[PDB]
């Protein structure tokens, strides 16, 4: 299943942007770089996230850095989607368990190794523009 939406960062107050190679969470509602095509496998656990504008996939490299890439074949470009008890959604790397997609209050992306599930930095709400 394919779906289109935006991811609102609990800490940054803005939406995730796939600007190209660079990833950020400073998108106003409706920002063209914040429109995300999200692919969900038949199990419902794993997702690929693609910026609709740039066509770059959101991925996490070995250094734990979030980065956009044109090629989304890598397992670094897959995330496990968890709806938490607090009703936010988190995105854990499928390649690097225990590492999460996250951002600072200024929308700067965080390093996987330095994250964990209970951090607000890694919490998101889904949004249908």
């Amino acid at each position: 299943q394919l779906r289109l939406y935006q991811l609102y960062s609990r800490t940054s107050g803005k939406h995730i942007q796939v600007l190209g190679r660079r990833i950020s969470a400073r998108g106003e509602d409706g920002d063209k770089y914040a429109q995300l095509l999200v692919e969900t496998d038949t199990f419902g656990s794993q997702v690929r996230i693609k910026g609709k504008e740039t066509e770059f996939y959101l991925c996490m490299n070995r250094k734990g850095k979030l980065v956009g890439k044109p090629d989304g074949t890598s397992k670094e470009c897959v995330f496990i989607e968890k709806v938490l008890e607090n009703n936010y959604t988190a995105l854990m790397s499928a390649k690097y368990s225990g590492w999460y997609v996250g951002f600072t209050k200024k929308g700067r992306p965080r390093k996987g190794p330095k994250t964990r599930e209970n951090q607000q930095d890694v919490h998101f709400m889904k949004r249908y523009p």
